[PDB]
């Protein structure tokens, strides 16, 4: 049965997100010509066939609101069985500010509210005429009005979170970071700090080890063990890694275009990992060199602390 995290405000969030935009699907422009029927079809199929509350991870920067909106309109999946996470594009500006971004997104998606709204990066485009404090306060207002049921941030360091906490009326509920066995602290100490402060981590690119699965995998203890666990449980290697993230108290966010992988990700709560297994994945992961797929130009300088 489906598992949930409970945020600091008591609200529940499905403990895996399975509908996302993979890299192949990002768009540079949003026109009739660039509308992706293939993406809308996979989102619709997911909403139609994936059991339970389907957690969608969207973002302004992807320019895939039209495809999500068309799928949301065409499915009979009820709104209450969908959890929509959306993100203000701060690194490269599309809107003037979060309230503008979210109002535009709500309309394109054809919904009245999102379930979670994030600031996508702490590194604000020079062309934005708003600072972090002012942007957070806009999220606080979207929370108070109910346009965003929950609010948080993405790719924030400990120092960035502290800046928010110093000005916040509403404490951020989520920090979505890159997290995998090969990147166990996106920036120094972030996992421990977030968990101690009741800020839920989400992990994007949690399957980094399988995306970058190397030629000599069969001679690496990490991949040997991962295969062993897959065989033990009769589950995919991806499922084992996603479940490991959940067992670390973190919400894995995945972005497959393959419906059976999407269903498999939703179904991670069909099994469990023992305490020993969680610790062993952790430990073998930490022995591996870091793999970082996002915010590379900003955070490579932290790779020495990531494991």
């Amino acid at each position: 049965n489906q598992k949930f995290f409970t945020l600091s405000n008591g609200n529940k969030i499905p403990a895996v997100a399975v509908v996302g935009t993979g890299t192949k699907w990002y768009k540079a422009e949003e026109t009739d010509a660039t509308f992706s029927q293939e993406l809308t079809d996979i989102v619709k199929l997911s909403l139609d066939t994936v059991p339970g509350i389907v957690h969608i991870d969207a973002a302004e920067t992807y320019k895939t609101y039209p495809e999500l909106g068309a799928a949301l309109k065409e499915t009979k999946k009820p709104r209450e069985e969908i959890f929509i996470t959306d993100k203000f594009s701060s690194l490269h500006k599309i809107s003037e500010d979060p309230k503008s971004a979210l109002e535009t997104a709500l309309n394109k998606l054809g919904v009245d509210y999102v379930d979670l709204y994030l600031i996508h990066s702490p590194f604000f485009d020079k062309d934005l005429n708003i600072d972090l404090e002012t942007a957070w306060k806009q999220l606080e207002e979207l929370y108070k009005s109910g346009k965003a049921k929950n609010i948080g941030v993405s790719n924030f360091t400990v120092e960035d979170l502290k800046k928010v906490l110093a000005i916040a009326e509403i404490k951020p509920q989520v920090n979505q970071i890159e997290f995998s066995p090969f990147l166990q602290n996106q920036t120094p100490g972030i996992v421990e700090f977030s968990q101690k402060n009741d800020i839920l981590l989400e992990a994007y690119s949690p399957l980094g080890p399988l995306q970058k699965k190397p030629t000599d995998a069969d001679q690496q203890p990490f991949y040997q063990y991962l295969k062993e666990l897959s065989e033990k449980y009769n589950k995919t290697e991806a499922q084992v890694l996603l479940l490991w993230v959940y067992k670390r108290g973190i919400l894995p966010v995945t972005t497959s275009a393959k419906i059976e992988r999407i269903k498999q990700a939703q179904d991670i709560f069909s099994f469990d990992l023992t305490e020993e297994e969680v610790k062993k994945i952790t430990d073998l992961g930490l022995q591996h060199e870091p793999v970082r797929l996002w915010h590379v130009d900003f955070y490579t300088k932290y790779n020495s602390e990531a494991q």
